[PDB]
């Protein structure tokens, strides 16, 4: 069923998600713990971002790659703000998870407070995303539109990944693994 996934998704977004603008567009951003949040790599945050229409400094940013050097399509960023995020690392899986029912949550000025039942999530692993070899790719059927990147892919009790791309038929998430936030 879908209800409990939506229930989890709405509560998660309310506590931990925000709308972010960089020079490269507008994205959903998920806070993970302390002042560390995650964005799609192609958001390419500069020294300042707009977070819920307010200027926020970036203290540090990390474009994640695997131990082999392969792109993961995620950027971790540390925000210059006093408030800490609710620690949601316990809702991240230690390995890539496949599910029969997932929900994708988007929150930007173009897609405010929207949730999409995406159905089955399949771990495709190593893929080529627009020329760039990328691994730990989760794939789901989705009539994708631009402006949805940073979307948070969830199932009941788990944050599975961050939406980083689409081709109009499938959507693609980078798996959000717990060890990224050691």
């Amino acid at each position: 069923m879908k209800g409990p996934a939506f229930e989890f998704a709405v509560a998660m977004m309310k506590r931990n998600a925000s709308t972010v603008k960089t020079e490269y567009g507008e994205f959903t951003m998920l806070g993970i713990y302390d002042r560390w949040a995650v964005l799609p790599r192609h958001a390419k945050p500069g020294p300042t971002i707009l977070m819920n229409d307010q200027e926020v400094g970036v203290l540090d940013a990390k474009e994640l790659v695997d131990k082999d050097g392969t792109n993961l399509e995620l950027t971790l960023l540390k925000l210059n703000r006093n408030e800490k995020f609710r620690d949601i690392r316990g809702f991240l899986a230690r390995e890539e998870v496949e599910v029969n029912e997932a929900v994708l949550a988007i929150n930007t000025s173009k897609f405010p407070n929207m949730y999409i039942p995406v159905g089955q999530v399949t771990d495709y692993g190593f893929l080529n995303l627009g020329g760039t070899p990328t691994k730990r790719m989760l794939v789901y059927n989705f009539p994708t539109r631009a402006g949805q990147c940073g979307g948070v892919l969830m199932s009941t009790g788990k944050v599975l990944g961050i939406h980083v791309g689409g081709n109009g038929h499938q959507g693609f998430s980078a798996a959000l693994l717990r060890h990224y936030f050691n």
